[PDB]
């Protein structure tokens, strides 16, 4: 209750985030909203301590290694970015190759790196046959899949496969489905991929931060030289693990996936084009190719009416990069507040209505009246401060 | 606070044993302190959920400026060493050489303290001269005497250097007008946003030159906006007349330590102190500075083992112990407590082998620590 007397500008900057976190529906895929327990852990004390392992990081690591169902943990990443470039850093040398993904038909971190790239087919799906012939071309040293826009399981083991065939590393990504991955809603990552790289918020729901998974003892002393302890944030990336443990969050991952489900069959029903029609997990592409209007034009429309979502280059891409032909719209965040089927299938006429009339601007103040008064059926949090 | 104590008692456990763990013994270790409450209340806001120029960092960058008393800032730092680093990677080039207090393939040399405990700076003239560095660092974590910016920027234009002022240890006595401003004698400042700060866990890098100012920016470029609100709710406290008034207690209570171990007849390094810390020398004592550290925590007044000018003891031993005012002026102790607390470091230093005296100490000053609790609570 301090802020409220003693910081009068910052306590209405939060207030006014708090009230908008309420207020509209959040559908980019990556958003999310932190469990009320990881936020005070974050605002605990333990933030003066420290200025060989503290029970705290040893607690997070145990549950790390219970959820992700691996034998080492390394929680101290700040990003899923930095996560990433540790394992780089560790297991690589200089000038070594990376085979990674885009979702299309030289770079350094101190060291320098030969970055290469594979992709999906014309219907939206990996293709791993490609993905074959361009590791045998280039003979990486290690392999990366997983990735932000992508609406299908990765084959974890097929990576491995041709990681063998190359002898490659096998790095798994799984920030962007995390959630699905430790509910066993999702293809596991272990024992295919020879280390697993992990944000602890969007789906997992916890504060922002990294992780790094693996089952090889030397790859993780490796990882733990690579990488000041922040003991609230250990902490509190320790409180969502074991939120993450329970039950309940395997009933919230089946739901984010149902309610992509429903929201996918409502868009097709209205004759509206997704990419590799349809999605498997958190998020879905809608495909604008053969429509009047462009990704950033849905964009804004769509944010108008108080849906938040966010253009994206889709597979045969014909406009700029900046413009697009797609938005990428997820249910992680409207789950987190308890929507539903019924939710999901207003929310997805509502879209099917705008874009169908996209420059109807009255069309977009109404519906976001409408949704308004839905969002505060499902409110978030009931304070701003934990 | 109510939810972890429902959903994890195990992580509400360990939050309260933490919490007891610094209202039960004396900090005395010269970088540690308290946050403010209201920070922790920013840490622990909604704010975490944005974005996984901000007008919350904009007002953040404001305050500094106002705090600082400089033109520009930058506050995305996560640490003073990557502040530090920031600050090298965006003036310097492979192989420059950066002249200290003792791929990229920086340089390194050193000046240092003469035997009575000051910054030789005439020393430090002659080796700039020679070497010519490309920059030139002030500030260090052990000193406890003031440093004088203005006479390292005349050896810095003397060899054409960049001079970097890294305030991190004694920043909340510069921005109180207690300690001699690094500006305008510095071209860019780097500081840590808690210790004598009390604000979060974080960096800043302060200049008044746009060019630079800009090479920052570039340099460092996930911004966290709950930990961006937290600094901006530690510089307007910073801002307030308590906070000088806390500086100013800072120094008195370390003034007040001095005396009381000078007049037991206990060595001080440079003979006393100027700011937040003093150093104890043990040189002509049969006991080491690792023996007193211990000897101090097991009666629950932590400090730390440091090496000292003319050291003749392994590093790993040392020949002192560092002692810093902060964290307890931060609880409100005050001079009749630095004085009792002097009489008892002085005690156990003059029978260091009396394991029952450190004990019995520790219960007597677990009395006063709880006349002066840190917080009120664990979780804001």
């Amino acid at each position: 209750y301090f802020l409220e007397q003693t910081d009068s500008e910052i306590f209405e900057l939060i207030f006014e985030e708090y009230k908008r976190q309420n207020e509209h529906l959040e559908m980019i895929a990556s958003e999310n909203y932190t469990f009320p327990s990881v936020m005070e852990a974050m605002g605990s004390i333990l933030t003066n301590k420290y200025a060989v392992v503290d029970k705290i990081e040893s607690l997070a690591i145990e549950r790390a290694k219970k959820l992700f169902n691996c034998q080492f943990a390394n929680v101290q990443a700040h990003s899923g970015s930095q996560a990433n470039n540790a394992v780089y850093h560790a297991l690589l040398k200089p000038y070594d190759k990376i085979l990674g993904m885009d979702l299309s038909c030289v770079s350094l971190t101190g060291k320098h790196y030969q970055s290469f790239s594979y992709g999906v087919n014309l219907d939206g799906y990996i293709d791993y046959e490609e993905a074959l012939k361009i590791a045998q071309s280039v003979k990486p040293e290690i392999i990366v899949c997983g990735f932000s826009a992508y609406p299908r399981e990765i084959d974890f083991k097929k990576f491995r496969e041709i990681a063998d065939e190359v002898g490659a590393l096998l790095l798994g990504d799984i920030a962007h489905v995390a959630g699905l991955v430790v509910t066993n809603e999702h293809a596991h990552p272990f024992p295919h991929c020879h280390v697993v790289s992990s944000t602890t918020h969007k789906t997992l729901r916890g504060p922002r931060g990294g992780i790094i998974l693996t089952n090889d003892e030397e790859i993780a002393a490796k990882i733990d030289k690579a990488i000041g302890p922040l003991m609230h944030v250990i902490a509190a990336k320790a409180v969502g693990f074991k939120e993450n443990l329970k039950p309940e969050f395997k009933a919230y991952a089946k739901l984010v996936k149902s309610n992509m489900q429903v929201l996918a069959k409502a868009l097709k029903e209205k004759n509206h084009k997704l990419v590799s029609g349809g999605t498997s997990n958190h998020l879905l592409l809608m495909d604008f190719l053969d429509k009047p209007y462009s990704g950033k034009d849905a964009d804004i429309a769509l944010g108008n009416a108080g849906i938040t979502v966010n253009k994206n280059t889709i597979p045969g891409e014909t406009r700029s990069p900046f413009v697009t032909s797609g938005i990428r719209i997820g249910s992680a965040a409207l789950s987190a507040r308890g929507m539903g089927a019924k939710e999901f299938e207003i929310i997805g006429n509502k879209i099917s209505d705008i874009l169908n009339d996209i420059n109807n601007v009255s069309l977009q103040l109404h519906v976001k009246e409408e949704l308004k008064a839905m969002a505060n059926q499902f409110p978030v949090y009931q304070q701003p401060i934990f």
